[PDB]
């Protein structure tokens, strides 16, 4: 079947198939007591939006202005954003933009197909995979589950600052040991934190002589999400290790933050220059880690499944795998590709290109810079097919990006980087 992307309006009713009132993911943290249930939507067939901010972590809890000073240079704070359903259905409307828009290229589309497909390997209970809170979210009513949905991705609004896009795995074991998790996604499609680029068609004063210089622009959150998307497969084939740092003075992985280093996952995640020189040495120790975890949970899980069900065929599906039940073996070749494919050909970079799509060089900004406002539903501004980049009006080769564009409007924060507003 050709991949289905859902629309939905806020104010569609509960139908308990594509629109439900969800228990949090992180319901049993104590700092979650009495959140939810929040209305979700099914986009894609296990990937849902819930228009609501996160706040289901220690990190994220408090959407007030920080009460330290850990507040970053270009956050901007608004506990009250995304509170009123006007806020809610434009969230709801600029997500599903953004998903068609990754959908109209072949490569956005078979990462959303990967995404959709690519379950978590359930455990084993009386010889059948049988799925947990790790594969599905719960539909509550009142105080009653109705029933549990299966969900590999969950889209939220963001967190403490309205600016910023994060990813959280749900269970620490199952993402870095092969089983992989659940995603929950902190996304902001309407406020955007410019980068800086060299670039040489824009207004200049005549009397510059090379007008080649650093200028700012402002990023296609068709590429923030994809970034988001990279990671979400990585945590859904549980290959996801946060711990290990890249060291670009020695080229070696530490598992300490050094003076110039980047989170390795990070580093895979946005590719690029600084992805191209890591040596033979990191990326067979990488994939000899993977196969090993993967070969165990051949052994000690898959091979005392007893009952065939729909989820053992996903599986299948999931995992290359030979033999026959009971007796299956890892299939080295094509596990390698697909997992050569997952770490080093999907990231943003790569997905920047096939869009069109200008990125900054490096993953750490030099600077910061403001964030802006762009009201991303408008076609004039941002189309599903172009993104900024809108041909029939000379935007073309990264200028709609470019951040003196006329949609992108300033934000005025006060010295505590709260919210005042949006200057139009
Ligand atoms: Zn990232």
């Amino acid at each position: 079947m050709k991949l289905e992307i859902n629309k939905f309006n806020y104010n569609d009713p509960i139908d308990g198939i594509n629109v439900i009132t969800m228990r949090p993911p992180r319901h049993s943290d104590k700092i979650n007591k009495g959140k939810g249930p929040f209305k979700a939507f099914q986009v894609i067939k296990n990937i849902w939006i819930v228009p609501e901010r996160y706040n289901f972590t220690n990190n994220t809890n408090d959407l007030n202005i920080p009460s330290e000073p850990i507040m970053e240079a270009d956050a901007i704070y608004n506990p009250n954003y995304l509170n009123t359903p006007s806020e809610k259905d434009e969230f709801l409307q600029g997500v599903i933009k953004v998903l068609e828009r990754i959908k109209s290229k072949p490569e956005g589309e078979k990462l959303l197909e990967l995404i959709s497909s690519s379950i978590p390997l359930p455990l084993v209970s009386n010889g059948a995979l049988t799925l947990s809170d790790n594969e599905t979210i719960a539909y509550q009513e009142n105080d009653n589950i109705v029933s549990t949905l299966q969900a590999n991705l969950v889209i939220y609004g963001p967190g403490p600052d309205i600016a910023n896009n994060e990813i959280y795995g749900l269970y620490s074991t199952p993402i870095s040991n092969g089983e992989g998790t659940l995603s929950e996604v902190s996304f902001s499609p309407f406020y955007l934190k410019p980068f800086d680029e060299s670039y040489g068609n824009y207004r200049s004063l005549v009397n510059i002589v090379n007008k080649f210089v650093k200028r700012e622009f402002a990023p296609d959150p068709a590429s923030t999400l994809m970034h988001e998307l990279v990671h979400v497969t990585h945590n859904l084939y549980g290959i996801s290790n946060r711990n290990f740092y890249y060291n670009f003075d020695t080229g070696k992985i530490e598992t300490s933050r050094q003076q110039n280093s980047l989170i390795f996952e990070e580093l895979l995640t946005f590719g690029g220059i600084d992805s191209k020189a890591i040596s033979s040495l990191i990326i067979k120790k990488i994939i000899e880690t993977a196969k090993n975890n993967y070969t165990t949970l051949i052994s000690e899980r898959l091979n005392t499944v007893t009952v065939e069900n729909d989820l053992l065929k996903n599986i299948k599906n999931k995992i290359p795998v030979q033999g026959r039940l009971g007796n299956f073996k890892l299939d080295t070749a094509e596990f390698e590709k697909k997992l050569n494919t997952i770490l080093f050909v999907l990231n943003e970079s790569n997905l920047a290109q096939r869009f069109s799509i200008l990125v900054r060089k490096h993953y750490i900004k030099e600077r910061p810079i403001d964030p802006i406002y762009v009201n991303i539903l408008d076609d004039n501004s941002y189309s599903t097919l172009e993104g900024f980049n809108i041909s029939s009006q000379g935007s073309n080769d990264f200028q709609g990006q470019l951040l003196e564009s006329s949609y992108f409007e300033k934000i005025e924060s006060n010295a505590l980087r709260a919210f005042i507003k949006i200057c139009p």
